[PDB]
């Protein structure tokens, strides 16, 4: 079966498209080679439709099916419940996408009558219709990147009307927000902060006599799940303890929607035919945890891959384990792929043994060391700052919905591009329009986030410790590839930065209360004299339940 059929009609927008970074004093300051960066458009589509269309194979084996039964048995242990109108309505983002049917997410916010009763009236035919399958839209995605030594295409998003979006929740948000650790453990990823995160890593890599870890990078995930899968995933939400309407909501919007269902373009045209995971449904992280992890899981026994732990993001996976030897590892790991590519998942890039923590991308992330105030080493996560300066720049030229900048921060922040950059560019901003207390959305695991920039002291010690704001002494690796990306972008030197953060600091230490917090934290490293700095009494208040629980990608959730 195919991925996807077309009709010949465009994935159309529904508005004017950007695509270059304009030319502007504030994003200049920080990233001066400004045709360096562009935003994909509706018009690159057809090429995205191409790479995400083939047929799949797929041979299941005793391996997954020993596997799926582990799963299920886990699963069991689940105590679902059914959301009300009102808790799956104030979950819904402000700015979600209106409904077709003469409402949108205020209207859903508010719980107007029209909204309501449209919400009704979908579960209601959800209960009685098990078979008819659910409109969904097709769009080209805009997203931001520097250009490669050409350009990618927009990826898709298929998404269901407004008042079905309401009605998974009601039917699925506590299954996919509590069913995932239960039947992953330790593997799955969505549960940890980034300093739980790169403890899980260091511990599982320390934890092996001789550690070999890798990634495996599935091509085109989405399109790679077949009707079986989601199905198979189906029959694990089903081990569940359901009220009885959830249970038929499960059952009808798999057949009516997971599995597949026809693509209308924003004209209302039929676009075609889908066969595999929509990207913009609640289900989407989980199902693809869940996926992922059977195959993989199924996979390494395939390959007698020895005291595996995984880590499981969605479509993202790393694996340790301990190494048989060089050529035997890489047999291994060879075994392992074609496993998985009878699974329906081959690799985009074959994996790679790696027989160094550091060398492992988890998330586009790399474990890197520092050493905090005493000198002790402290482990953190990074990345290649490319992209994230590219959205940066756009974001600081263009008013936009989700602030990746934030969100960037909040996650790096003991990273010494988040601190010197990021913090200094968007901090001097916020200061000079006077902003700092104006609330910012930003998606942290797919869901959105109301988020205050004075609260960040806060917020970052809980996730990453005290120690965020005093590491130094960063690795060789990492200042030269911050160091080469600043070039190749023209983006200031860090000498520069360090300048323009004594001065952003001595302005947030003027203004006193939260700002000063500001300045003492997070610029604590831009001054030779020091400031002591102790626990912030706000961290251990904060309430951030609900920030680390699971992942929402594509799953229209705010909170
Ligand atoms: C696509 C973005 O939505 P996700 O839930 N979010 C992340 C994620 C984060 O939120 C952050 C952020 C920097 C983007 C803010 N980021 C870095 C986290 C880390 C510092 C602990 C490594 C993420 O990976 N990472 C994700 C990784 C894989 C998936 N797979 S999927 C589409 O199948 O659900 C999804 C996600």
């Amino acid at each position: 079966s195919m991925s996807y059929t077309w009709t010949g009609a465009l994935i159309t927008p529904c508005a004017a498209e950007e695509s270059k970074l304009p030319i502007n004093p504030l994003s200049n300051s920080l990233l001066r080679h400004h045709n360096m960066v562009y935003a994909t458009t509706s018009r690159s589509a057809s090429l995205r439709q191409k790479k995400v269309t083939f047929d799949r194979l797929q041979v299941l084996d005793d391996h997954y099916r020993d596997v799926l039964k582990e799963m299920k048995a886990k699963a069991s242990t689940v105590k679902a419940k059914l959301l009300s109108i009102e808790e799956a309505c104030k979950l819904t983002p402000p700015h979600s996408a209106k409904s077709k049917f003469g409402y949108g997410a205020k209207d859903v916010r508010n719980l107007s009558s029209r909204a309501v009763n449209h919400i009704r009236s979908v579960w209601e035919d959800l209960l009685e219709d098990t078979e008819t399958p659910i409109d969904t839209t097709i769009m080209a995605k805009s997203e931001v990147f520097c250009v490669q030594p050409g350009r990618k295409p927009a990826r898709l998003i298929v998404f269901p009307d407004l008042g079905v979006r309401v009605c998974e929740k009601m039917a699925l948000y506590d299954v996919v927000s509590t069913l995932p650790q239960a039947v992953m453990g330790s593997s799955y990823g969505f549960q940890y902060s980034p300093k739980q995160r790169v403890e899980f890593l260091v511990n599982t890599w320390k934890s092996k006599k001789c550690p070999m870890g890798f990634s495996y990078d599935t091509r085109c995930f989405d399109s790679t799940v077949t009707e079986s899968d989601i199905r198979v995933e189906e029959s694990i939400y089903q081990c569940c303890d359901l009220a009885p309407e959830a249970r038929q909501a499960i059952r009808s919007l798999t057949e009516r929607l997971y599995i597949g269902g026809p693509l209308t373009n924003s004209k209302g045209q039929n676009c075609g035919y889908r066969r595999c995971r929509a990207s913009g449904v609640l289900t989407t992280s989980c199902g693809n945890t869940l996926t992922c992890y059977l195959k993989a899981t199924a996979a390494c026994r395939a390959a007698k891959l020895q005291d595996c732990t995984m880590l499981v993001y969605g479509d993202d996976l790393v694996v340790i384990c301990e190494s048989a030897g060089t050529q035997e590892d890489a047999a291994a790991l060879r075994a392992f792929t074609e496993a998985m590519t009878r699974y329906s998942a081959p690799p985009g890039d074959p994996p790679q043994p790696e027989y160094d923590l550091e060398l492992i991308t988890s998330c586009s992330s790399n474990v890197s060391v520092a050493h905090d105030a005493s000198g002790k080493r402290v482990y953190y996560l990074t990345r290649d700052p490319t992209t994230p300066l590219a959205r940066a720049a756009w974001e600081t030229a263009r008013h936009t919905p989700i602030n990746s900048w934030l969100g960037n921060i909040i996650m790096y922040a003991p990273t010494l591009w988040a601190r010197m950059i990021l913090m200094t560019h968007f901090f001097s901003i916020l200061l000079a329009q006077e902003q700092l207390e104006k609330a910012l959305d930003c998606q942290i695991y797919g869901a959105c986030y109301s988020i205050e920039p004075l609260d960040l002291p806060q917020i970052i010690e809980r996730l990453h410790g005290l120690s965020a704001f005093t590491l130094h002494s960063y690795s060789p690796g990492e200042i030269n590839r911050v160091a080469s990306c600043l070039r190749k972008l023209g983006v200031p030197p860090l000498r520069t930065w360090r300048h323009r953060a004594r001065s952003v600091r001595a302005k947030l230490l003027s203004q006193g209360g939260r700002a000063a917090t500001c300045g003492r934290y997070l610029f604590n490293w831009a001054v030779r004299t020091k400031l002591k700095l102790t626990p912030i009494p706000a961290a251990s208040q904060l309430d951030l339940s609900g920030w680390f629980v699971a992942g929402y990608s594509g799953g229209d959730i705010y909170h």
